[PDB]
């Protein structure tokens, strides 16, 4: 039960990046409240969650609750030295899907983390001995910048590859599809699987684990990859709805389908790049269009959810 003191006002020490208001929104507390050890928590445990501090103090000075913090530094530039298989752009972009990116806050807990998501990143092209190094040096105004190292290490080459689930195709014939028109690389032919599968009323394929063991002279990878087929799939309808920009009949054309066709991953893909197509000649240049299939395992059929959102219309006149 206890009781805990009345809050007459609150001061901080360490906002620079966080406006007051913005902390005092976050905060479960306000003055004029009574606060214990628990709401204390609370408030300590809300202004981390914002993910905006490296550490939070709150504490009872007198009649004054005062909450002392850390900002997490401010990234200024992240640089990229030692790769060339992959460009900078493209590692900067991994890393921006990743919650890392030029005037973010660097979470110095999750360095470790950043190196290894970059080295894995480098399994997509065929190099798993990549070794990524983050230097991380501090500027003025609480800033970062974050320097990756890289020792791309040598490709690998498939040696061989096998496949566990598949009953409907042979393996052989999968397989034989990998070498294009050593051959393709694994993270091509997973898709190319994948597709296959997709392209065949396969609703339900998935590719639910690969086994990858690189050989002594890391040159070659011995590949096992564990599927599961599922059946096949009619498709029975197709709905789209969003923000149509006044356009739903033309789009709800491009609809159209023979009721109880196969289900097809390759003609959905086509299906909503003529959507944006057909939005980009109206002003539109940046649509927004996604696909999730309602799958009912019951008489295996499957209805196509499409939603789109038209977006901001960019008129550039000369
Ligand atoms: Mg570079």
């Amino acid at each position: 039960m206890a009781e805990g003191f009345v809050v007459k006002d609150i001061h901080f020490e360490g906002l620079q990046r966080v406006a007051v208001g913005a902390a005092l929104l976050s905060m479960p507390v306000r003055t004029g409240d009574t606060v214990n050890d628990e709401d204390i928590s609370n408030t300590i445990r809300a202004l981390f969650a914002t993910g905006n501090f490296e550490d939070v103090r709150v504490l009872r000075d007198g009649d004054t609750l005062l909450v002392q913090v850390k900002e997490r530094p401010t990234i200024a530039s992240i640089t990229f030295s030692g790769n060339k298989s992959v460009k900078d752009d493209m590692l900067k972009q991994n890393l921006e899907a990743s919650g890392v990116r030029v005037g973010e806050s660097l979470d110095r807990t999750t360095i470790a983390d950043i190196e290894k998501g970059l080295e894995d990143f480098y399994y997509s092209v065929g190099k798993y001995s990549a070794s990524v190094k983050a230097v991380v040096t501090p500027l003025p105004r609480n800033r970062v910048d974050l320097k990756l190292v890289f020792q791309e290490g040598v490709s690998a080459e498939i040696q061989q590859i096998n496949i566990v689930g598949n009953h409907a195709f042979t393996t052989d014939e999968l397989i034989s599809h990998f070498q294009l028109r050593q051959k393709q690389k694994l993270a091509g032919d997973l898709e190319t699987l994948r597709s296959y599968y997709l392209d065949r009323g396969y609703a339900r394929f998935n590719i639910d684990s690969t086994q990858v063991s690189l050989t002594p002279d890391k040159k070659g990878i011995y590949v096992t990859v564990n599927i599961t087929e599922g059946d096949q799939y009619k498709l029975s309808g197709v709905e789209v709805s969003g923000n149509l920009a006044g356009h739903s009949a033309e789009i709800e054309q491009l609809t159209k389908i023979e009721p109880g066709e196969l289900y097809n991953g390759t003609k959905v893909t086509k299906m909503e790049d003529d959507i944006k197509k057909l939005l980009g000649r109206y002003g539109y240049a940046y649509p927004r269009v996604q696909s999730m299939p309602e799958i009912n395992d019951a008489d295996k059929t499957v209805k196509l959810r499409v939603n789109v959102d038209a977006g901001n219309r960019f008129y550039v006149r000369k």
